[PDB]
């Protein structure tokens, strides 16, 4: 079926080895590039399967893990980005869509709007526009204004 | 140009086959690893191209698709993560940057702050800090306080 | 150690070439697929290293770069998604976890709740539920109600 | 089973393309190297299968085809060898063993002796040592001597 | 060092699996092609190493094993060749050179002459030209002639 | 065109590195296997090109180089073969065909007969059958017999 298949079989003892390991020392080009024309699949599909029946066994595991590091010998830092997503021609699809058991839980749409299915938290302020609707969040401004308006009506 | 090029040509009829398919049964190491030193590109770059001129044809497609599953025969669950992004040494760049037609739409910065370019939605509450600025969102606390303060001034 | 290792050595002059370049013209299947059973690692791990000691040198670089494009000759658009994350069986782990120097900065949990470590911004409204707690953000509704309630008490 | 499998499926029309194509421009190292420790198989095994039921269809085909050429732009020639076989430590096995339907037809042994199962031909002379046995081939010398010996006995 | 390295580690029990397995179903092109520009090495180098200290353990093994077979389902035969060696531009080097412990044992030169280091055998006749030198092998013709010449001198 | 292409570009200084390097430590299976269905090409085609215009520059080079070695740490020897060629079903084609500038110089046919285009040499005897034809080589037997026959006719 597949043009190239790379299989790492189960070793007797787990070890740190990979089926496929790629390294480039060329700062002028992507170490790896993929291009596909899928009608309804991912150009890259990554599946992580719990190696154990135990449902908490793989709690530190991930399908995709990214690290962003300084130059190994003597680097002063890095300003590289983690994930960069673009559509040079423009897309109508969701830029980031997160589902759990095939139900949408969080997404970022093509206009940069987000939708979250549950109560969330910002350890800081959220800057927003003034509400123009019932369930829009109220700014300090809107509160202060309805206050000052009611102070007046008591003279 | 490239060290290794893998090409799957257009079949007469589309089928489920991949240019490159990797599977590891070793729970001790990443099935695949990539490392690059790009000055201005992605270490991995994934491009998805609509296979059709029709702009809605690829609405279920994605550049990157991730699935997180239990052990196939008899697993009780999984606690594996979807995408994990870190910078062990620390980065000044945006951890997640989403653009559409080369304009920023949503990002998560290195301090975990987010910026969204459009009206968004949480089906639940948002916990925030008290506003200290005009367009900061107001907490139940801030509202209740300006209320209690105005009750007093009417004795 | 690794089953397959692909190395692109440092060229004398940087150029656009990749260690590994994959292209599929088959719209019926993922150009590439990866599956692993890691106990505590990423099924795919991508590391980007600053090629320079200079901490701002790689400011346009990324570990993962995604582009979503129309059909090259004559496409009218695309509705393809950037990143799609699912757990067909269901996971307890965070769907998106972003850390900087091994400290959590932003995440999206399995229920679609998000947590951000810093003040954030929406250029638009945020729709939320009515606050039921001190530091929950207040809706236009909650503000208007405590206003109308205080108007009444002044008759 | 295999660590890496590369499959080129049957195209609708045959064309000149290969499953795997390797080119090196480095004159200092082998474009490819293979090493194995087989107990009873070839380190490399090549099978050619007639693509047709017709028994004469593949008469120009070969399992292994070697070409030895001059430098493409302006070379004056080459002195490169076709096949070089050595045993740096020394082997007791046949250096070249040729069988047809699992019966030996021709071989070259570890001392450089050959054995051929059928009448053969040299378009030229064969230089040999004087016969010391019935079915050894006779040199001009041996013939001339038995002649001169018989001339004498007729005085 | 190498651009691509494929390693199959020692399994606990030997099995029939390969580091690299290639199959083409395209009758129009070589399943695999290699091209190099070595100054003093093989374009392909194959090393077989005895897996055992025992000097007779690998007596059925080979560095290169070739099989030439009919079409699997219903073929009537094949006329494919085993090894085909050419030099389209012409070479001064030996076409086949066989050494054991770095000493020449057998070769075929660029003119098709062979040299064998030991007594050899043809189960059949050898056709040769008439001897013109002492140690050239004698034809039936040369023998018969020196006979008829000596019959005459006895009248 | 090709499913997998591996290219090692010209380095500034030649070094010992390969485009593709394969090693198996599994004594139970071929380190590599190739299978093709070519109508008129080699299942594997190896081309060596002189890296220099100088026609003697590559005099130690080869298209295919084979080494047969003992186990590295403490082996007592090896009985492995260099090249093993078979046709399990049987072939009508030449088992080994050697050409120089597209003219046949030496071959071994499917019955194990050889043909050489030039004067050749065996440092030893050649055992052959008695001549039954003019240009067949004469055995010690045939010579001795025509001698004894002529002794008789002189009584």
């Amino acid at each position: 079926t597949n043009a190239v298949n790379i299989v790492m079989r189960q070793p007797t003892t787990p070890n740190f080895s990979s089926a496929l390991n790629i390294t480039s020392a060329n700062e002028g080009g992507s170490a790896m590039q993929i291009r596909g024309v899928e009608k309804a699949l991912g150009t890259l599909k990554i599946t992580h399967e719990n190696p154990s029946v135990d449902k908490e066994y793989d709690e530190n595991a991930a399908a995709l893990s990214i690290d962003i590091v300084k130059k190994q010998k003597g680097g002063k830092g890095t300003a590289a980005q983690g994930i960069y997503i673009n559509s040079t021609s423009g897309t109508a699809g969701k830029m980031l869509r997160i589902r759990n058991k095939n139900k949408d839980k969080f997404y970022v749409g093509p206009d940069g709007d987000f939708w979250s299915c549950a109560s969330s938290i910002v350890d800081g302020n959220l800057t927003v526009k003034d509400p123009t609707s019932g369930k829009h969040a109220a700014t300090k401004d809107y509160v202060d204004e309805k206050i000052a308006e009611l102070k007046k009506l008591i003279l």
